[PDB]
């Protein structure tokens, strides 16, 4: 999912607060990860996720993997931490609307 830096952005500071729910191990992109990430996206739409590697390259191909399989947005990469979003019909999060 492509959102707007301006979208972005108002989805980074709603994301500042929150602790991450999900650890994504240096064994990688799991099934078993992946079916926790999409829990935590049903559950409240904007998450943090906390990837174990310290190799940029790495870190990258895992977030790509996670945009293409659940469909969320990359909001943004801070360190070792992930915030994707992606809507429930419940509308939890707010947005800009484009």
């Amino acid at each position: 999912m492509d959102l707007s830096t301006k979208q972005k952005q108002h989805l980074k500071g709603l994301a500042h607060p929150l602790k991450p729910v999900v650890l994504l191990g240096s064994n990688g992109l799991t099934e078993g990860v992946l079916a926790e990430i999409e829990q935590a996206l049903e559950h409240h739409e904007l998450i943090k996720v906390k990837i174990a590697t310290e190799d940029r390259e790495t870190k990258t191909l895992i977030v790509e993997a996670i945009v293409r399989e659940t469909g969320a947005c990359n909001v943004q990469v801070i360190g070792k931490t992930l915030v994707l979003y992606r809507p429930t019909k419940e509308r939890k999060i707010s947005l800009p609307l484009e």
